[PDB]
């Protein structure tokens, strides 16, 4: 009935180690960067400090509980959840998480996960100070699940690209287009799928 | 009773991962910045490193005991209490919490959470150098509860926004204005609030 | 009976999240810093990063053992113990603990927590080069305690203030004064104590 | 049974701090260093900063499981694992796992662990803005297991050596060899085993 | 016996907070260090960065087993173990544990923990750039624990000073001595024991 129950309730059934496939299908991930801030730009070293939304939603069935009389969402600490092991593969620092680490989970069993997160990449910073701007490219992708346990797909709201990127940076957004890509690497036999987000960024003055 | 019953009743009644919402009523938080120092500000970068107390309160009716022959206070680690899941929006650093982690909790069921932070911010440092001095906008509000879960409110009495702000730091505040905004925005159909504080303030001249 | 039954005993009575006040009595809280080392000094931002034993000594009566045919003395894990919840008012850092997180406890139930801390200050360090030095005061008291639960004083035995301070650093030490304030403030109707430590160094000659 | 069951069992059975050693012989482990970016180097303190996939398998058939009807390979928290004990000998800094601490488990026991670092090395720098470059050479071992406990070579695998490494690096990899040694040393009469890492890199153009 | 049985009689019967006296006599503690690099000195400040072992040795006749018919030896979690609460008492750095923390177990119930640590130091920095060098004393005790419960002793050989020394360092090692102390200070009636270690170092040339 109240908030307290539903926690409980999801605890009994989450099993936050095991992937939620429903049947033998992939998990569905939804992946949405929204750039935030573009704090430090090294053209020498080719490294960019960028601050972003790493937009995060998939279905957990096992969460799912009767929303008739009851509160329809709850945010849930993501250590009582299952939580793809999403990477961004050009990332040369820890993700710096800036938010609490609370998933919305509505009553369907749809996990909402969107941390903030700084962290330092490697990519193509060349023309950063050039009227066409530089293309930094971060590719995210599961660390451990191939394309028949976890599918990654991007999402965009139809808003401005910059609708929620500080005005203070130095920098200014041009584009941000995202691109669903099926790679089979030399490790392994089964197709791994990332997001890649060309961030199409520049100085202004 | 005594104060090991208090912390042993709170251990019993406390959800830290639960909002305590009695029938669906927000939770009532007064959120206020105490500026104790300005450590370093970037002109060029607009970023600014401050210290201040992040002075959080609110009641968690589940906590009241009856205080006629018992303290009317204790001291209880924030691990064994429910806290708001505040973010400073435009933070661009984990809080650096220079504090022990401790709330005080009334019998009333009212908690202060006043930690001490230290944290860098993007917000407008232009015109620092100047008499005018430079205004530093900083929000916060909950990350993933909706106004109708957690309100933010200002702690809006008459007090010396200098009161506690150290006399070594290189800089110096004007005035720290405390305003409550309420934003629809698209990714929920529910109203968000947040606390803007704005900082006015310069290098000493 | 030994080390191993005390140890037990101790986790069988200390409640690391209560404090321990005898009657409606606060705990007496002695605080002293010992100068170990000033490593970084600037004039500019009025910074410096020191190196200190934070000597803390209280009485938790919970604790006490009968020690007739027992050690009189145990080291014992500070997660094990309560201990104050202290803050440098005008620390700029975390504290950086040096040394093993242990407590000597007595059988009276004494506490000696004596860690070695590396903090970075915000105070006033103008005259660090001269003959009269800089003055940096550094303020400790109770983050969530007020005077009728947290009481500290400073405990001067009159020692050498350079005891154990290192010949090493650039800096040395002219004097040292710990005094005790009792401060009521606009947040609250009780009374907040703290030790206010000066520490009168300056740039070595020559 | 479902995944919950396998990882359920892998956890029950599996014994973090005991070496999974079958009738006296060593827990064969192969080690293989992807390097995926240099970001810095000093000629003169002889240090550089890389980022690293330290390619680690080895069996643990107390973890094996029938998978006939079953998922053949499951992810697993390293945590709930045994790990063998390898150090960088010759690193100046504590590794920085970068990826998801989530190790494959196969169904007949095989563990593969491929955590993504970041680490600085004390090595060879000299000759790094030459035509021949410089060859940083990086030895990794147990810290407290002999051969006769833990056997450590690299994998067969002679891949490209510049395969996954970033073409947006000031670097570039000119060879990249691995050769293991078997060293007694005055502490103990026992022999251990370290595969040697030899990175011969330089800056382009 | 098996190295899982071995484990858990030490699990049984070591307390990681109760020191393993017999009847009213000291844990004696073998500490040496081992000079494995030397990254940063500055003769202005007197301040050095050393990577070193910390090859700490003591017995515990509780832990002992037969090992006639069972393994002589077990790589143990020292969070399994009492281990000394030595601190080198003029570092100005918390210790940066760069290896995996195991204690190495005998059947005769002696105890080997050898972290490599790198550690900032503030000692004797001058002459560092001549043919006599800087003599850099390093101090290492108990915290907490007197000479009637713990005594210190150098290691019984020091095989070679330069033995396992960075090649790479701009540092060179001429000579390392290891003598014990027993000293009363003011705070108590009891004598307290170190170990000194005396690091006569030059810069190469
Ligand atoms: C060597 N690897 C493994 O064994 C697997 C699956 C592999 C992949 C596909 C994720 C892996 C490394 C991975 C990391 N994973 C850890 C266990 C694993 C079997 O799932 C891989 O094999 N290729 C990857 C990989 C990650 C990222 C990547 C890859 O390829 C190229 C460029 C960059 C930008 C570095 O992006
Ligand atoms: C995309 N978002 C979500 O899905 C929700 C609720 C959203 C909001 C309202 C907190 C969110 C991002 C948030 C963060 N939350 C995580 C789960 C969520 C449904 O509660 C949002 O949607 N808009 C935000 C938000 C945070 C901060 C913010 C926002 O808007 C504009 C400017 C800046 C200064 C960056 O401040
Ligand atoms: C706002 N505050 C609170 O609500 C209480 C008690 C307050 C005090 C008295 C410790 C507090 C902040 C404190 C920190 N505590 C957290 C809960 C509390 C009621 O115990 C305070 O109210 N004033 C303080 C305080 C700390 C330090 C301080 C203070 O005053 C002036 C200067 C400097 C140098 C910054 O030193
Ligand atoms: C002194 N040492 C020990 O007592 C053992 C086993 C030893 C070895 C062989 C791993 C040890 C240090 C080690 C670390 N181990 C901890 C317990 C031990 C008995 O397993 C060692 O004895 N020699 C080592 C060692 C590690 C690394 C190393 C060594 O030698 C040469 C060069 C460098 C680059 C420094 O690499
Ligand atoms: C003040 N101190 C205590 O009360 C005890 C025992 C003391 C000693 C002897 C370890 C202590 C600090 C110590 C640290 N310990 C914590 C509890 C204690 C009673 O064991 C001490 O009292 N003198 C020390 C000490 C440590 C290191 C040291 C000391 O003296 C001289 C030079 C330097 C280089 C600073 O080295
Ligand atoms: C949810 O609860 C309502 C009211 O109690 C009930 O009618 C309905 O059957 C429940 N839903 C499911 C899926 O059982
Ligand atoms: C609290 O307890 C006292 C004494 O037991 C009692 O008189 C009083 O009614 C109680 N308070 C409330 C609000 O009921
Ligand atoms: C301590 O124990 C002894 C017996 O060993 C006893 O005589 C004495 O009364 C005890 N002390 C206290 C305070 O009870
Ligand atoms: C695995 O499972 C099958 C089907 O249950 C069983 O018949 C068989 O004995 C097992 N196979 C092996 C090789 O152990
Ligand atoms: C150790 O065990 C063997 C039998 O396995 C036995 O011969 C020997 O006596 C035992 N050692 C001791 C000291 O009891």
């Amino acid at each position: 009935a109240d908030r307290a129950d539903i926690l409980y309730n999801i605890r009994q059934t989450s099993r936050p180690d095991v992937i939620p496939t429903q049947r033998d299908r992939p998990v569905a991930v939804s992946v949405s960067l929204k750039f935030i801030n573009i704090l430090e730009v090294n053209e020498i070293t080719n490294e960019v400090d960028v601050v972003f939304w790493q937009q995060t939603t998939w279905s957990d069935r096992t969460l799912a509980w009767n929303s008739s009389h009851s509160p329809d969402q709850v945010s849930v600490p993501i250590s009582s959840l299952w939580v793809p092991d999403l990477a961004a593969y050009n990332a040369i620092s820890k993700p710096e998480v800036l938010t609490p680490q609370l998933a919305r989970v509505v009553s369907d069993g749809e996990v909402l996960y969107m941390p903030s997160i700084r962290q330092r990449f490697s990519c193509d910073v060349s023309g950063v100070d050039t009227e066409s701007g530089a293309t930094c490219r971060i590719k995210i992708g599961s660390w451990t699940h191939h394309s028949r346990e976890i599918s990654v797909d991007p999402t965009t709201e139809n808003s401005d690209d910059s609708e929620y990127f500080s005005q203070y940076s130095r920098f200014e957004i041009l584009d941000v287009t995202q691109k669903k890509n099926s790679v089979t690497y030399s490790c392994c036999p089964e197709a791994y799928e990332d997001v890649e987000v060309s961030l199409n960024f520049r100085k202004k003055g």
